[PDB]
């Protein structure tokens, strides 16, 4: 029995209210600028010669001695074109122990006609012909056909296509014809199919938090305040600010040159574990909520099924009638428009995601070719060989 | 009052239906091939000598001059074994300013007996003994005991154990005895406890999406179409295709040579933020659903508890009776088999995960030993010292 | 009709119970030790000279020949201070083809007074003055002002501030005045605003799993057993073990020197996809649970609304009365304290997270300055030029 004598209240049922959240999903309409060019579009060729012009007139003659030089002869544009097309470099002649008469070979304007697939010079010299000159001449050359990835910078407005050097220096790509240049021993030719930049209009998905965290294919980036940002391979400008002149957000060039340490990646790993534990806490909390709901609903049905003896059968989708032998125990006997009480929509599921990994600039095939060639020159120039 | 006069319908209750998803959890039975070998199993030894054999017969003699050479003398197999075991390299004698009679020391077949822990050569020469020969001889040597990580490639079927060079070239590991080889100055000996490959049968967990995203310890990889893939350290072959000859999926060798840039890792960071925001959206949506449910259930209990005055006490697990003073306000007075309406199972929780981070090949102890030794040779060969 | 004749049971309602989880959220009170110093606090200066002192007395004289040397003259502390302050290095004189009388210039104690912004030496020599000495002298120097990041090690208890060399060697920072040192050609001066270490008391968030996975700003780390760990930039000591002497957990120095490979980062990517699929499975499972709940609640309301014809209107928050024309179809006609049945709290949401990415030691500005200077010395010392 109860004591209906004495009340307490009045009471109300406390509702649960979700915590408001400012994260929304946006499709941001942008103009996307790229400078992509596919295939072997970059040719690198080097050429130099070691020259040793000596005279032996004895220790009394002031002209007794050697005049040695390492001279770079970078190929011309058309030379480099036929080198890459033939995968072959052309040099002058290999001169060894050419004395008094033939020593004039040291200054000929040799008109390069010796063809090699690859050729390293020999650092050889000798001055053992008395009262006479001696000539030694050795050539080096190399060529490679690679693919060059051109990047985008700003320097102001109007993103520009550039080539990034391993030292950090940037070189503008010519928008008229076949950017070519020369640096010491090396000559570089970049020949893309089409010139300039490409621009497309597209929507990129973002999450608005003051802060926009966006995605475009395998690119992931924080979209800035003014709706204009440049990544290495692409620039994203928000229309509505299409007709505005703005300096875009600039990527740091050093991030593409310098490698990431094992410790940095292990830190990202630890941050992922921390977020996975935080995620597991949220999931466990929702699991406990579902357990509370099933306990409440079990008691609610136990109360209502006493009045409606067909309810438990409708819940189980089998025709039956219920009869309780106890407030908790029961026995079982055998037997247009819609309204939405929930307004539940389809559940947003985080999609799969794979970030782009490209490496560092020095690891690129062209700059690796350059670095190896220079290292080979160091390796061959360690000591002088006797051309005797 | 209501107007029971005028109806509208008939209506129905709209149910909520979850969106179907093709992601399943699979335990995939595979044969796993490894080539693991633990401990110091790799010995690297280098040796060379600088020789300067000069003759001074005056400027008239054609034989006046120096014959200099850097000659590599890589140790033999048994030599390298006793070097690593003793942590000591053996070379010939240090010859300095040995002239006419002792200059014959420049060609002796020296029978290496000078022991060093570490030894760099000196590039010294002198030709200041008239009518006489002069000899200079300087030796270099080094040794190291390291651990070598052997990888697996395919070249077809039947994954093979190999050593990967920093330049990308691969060298097969002998499956008979103690793979040994020589390259210029250096000699390499790899001595594992057991030869060949090891194969184990195991189940790896995966998520089936056409696409399989798997995990094995700290290895994470996309399992391919034909159920055969090779990673650097292990190959995974699906039985059912155990008896089939297939080329496995091959890892790209360059991914283990070339480092990842700071920009790449920052991109993964941005992709993680994007996924965390997407995750927060899903969690907030489920939070709003729970708020809607508690509001509905509060009204449902307020309706049913009017009929069953003991229900609210059963929900609160305290004996009490209810009496409503209003459609929303009430006062309170003091007082085998089971059926599953929910069929709820235990909630799948994402487990913790830590990917393996190993670095690049050039950073390995053996190849760092090689690279430093070569750099030391460059450093010592910059100029000739006078052995006078 | 039913057959109230024949029962079955008694039955009970099976509740759902959540799976217990040991992950908790902790605010761990720690003493945090840092050695941070902001700005250009590191000066590096190098200086050397190439000297070629030759004598030409003919092939008969034993003193005929060249005495050449590369000599390092690292600047003093005050010299390096005025170099960095002026961005200018001071050297001796450039001597070329100074013979018999002026050849005494090769040993003068030159009292460096030649100012350069940057200066590379030339490796030039000549011995073409008979019965006379010849002198050649060429200088090199450089300076840079950079920011040095000092790290923390243990060697026992009491974390210590150190500078990490690219080779892995560590050099203690003086806690008294302006740590200065000299290595060959180079001199290094590090001048921080304040000396020693800084310690702050703070709470860091963690997830307790035996295992603690913590976060501090952009630092993410596993907090160890004894509550004492040192990262590169900071050490975390748990009070309660404030008064205890413990060796802290030590970070591996090689993780900050060696870069992470593209394959390592792609593995983290694959581990993220695996966790995202696992997360999607959990979300889909909760989505199916909500679908089951709405189906149960729809039938429960259809049963109770037959008794309370105003209930459906209260659920829809519109005044109406219901009247069922079928067990599933109905028509519609127009019309203090609280109790918590749920005890639901605000949902824990995983917050955003961005790990710190700093790169490798060799990529630091100071060590890049050093590495480039040494490479320039190699480049300039490839062959001797005639000072004639």
């Amino acid at each position: 029995l109860c004591n209906k004598q004495q009340q307490q209240g009045p009471f109300t049922f406390a509702n649960y209210q979700e915590s408001p959240l400012n994260v929304s999903r946006l499709q941001i309409k942008v103009t996307k600028t790229t400078v992509q060019d596919r295939g072997k579009n970059f040719i690198i060729g080097y050429r130099a010669y070691w020259r040793s012009y000596c005279y032996n007139g004895g220790s009394l003659d002031g002209n007794t001695g050697c005049y040695n030089s390492l001279n770079p002869k970078p190929p011309t544009k058309d030379e480099l074109k036929t080198w890459g097309q033939e995968e072959v470099c052309y040099t002058g002649p290999e001169v060894q122990d050419a004395w008094s008469g033939d020593s004039s070979i040291c200054f000929v304007d040799w008109k390069m006609d010796n063809k090699h697939r690859a050729k390293e010079l020999e650092k050889r010299s000798n001055n053992n012909h008395f009262a006479h000159h001696t000539c030694n001449l050795s050539w080096r050359c190399g060529v490679t056909n690679t693919h060059l990835e051109v990047r985008l910078v700003a320097s102001g407005t109007q993103p520009q296509a550039v080539i990034v050097m391993p030292n950090g220096t940037t070189r503008a790509v010519s928008m008229v014809a076949e950017t070519f240049w020369t640096d010491g021993e090396f000559s570089y030719l970049y020949s893309p199919k089409v010139f300039g930049t490409r621009a497309e209009t597209k929507f990129i998905p973002c999450f608005k938090e003051e802060k926009f965290h966006c995605k475009d294919g395998d690119n992931f980036f924080e979209f800035p305040s003014s709706g204009f940002i440049c990544l290495p391979d692409a620039c994203y400008k928000n229309e509505k600010q299409k007709n505005n002149l703005l300096h875009p957000g600039m990527w740091n060039i050093s991030e593409k040159l310098h490698a990431a340490s094992v410790y940095d990646v292990n830190n990202v790993i630890h941050s992922l574990v921390y977020e996975t534990e935080s995620l597991r806490l949220s999931l466990a909390q929702l699991d406990h909520r579902f357990s509370v709901l099933t306990k409440l609903m079990n008691k609610m049905v136990s109360s209502l099924a006493k009045i409606d003896d067909r309810l438990i059968g409708a819940l189980l989708e089998k025709p039956m009638a219920s009869k309780f032998i106890s407030p908790t125990k029961f026995m079982v006997s055998p037997c247009s428009q819609t309204i939405d009480l929930f307004n539940f929509k389809t559940l947003w599921l985080p999609q799969l995601v794979a970030a782009k990994v490209e490496g560092v600039v020095s690891d690129e095939d062209g700059w690796t070719f350059v670095a190896n060639s220079k290292q080979a020159l160091l390796d061959t120039m360690t000591y002088t060989k006797n051309g005797g």
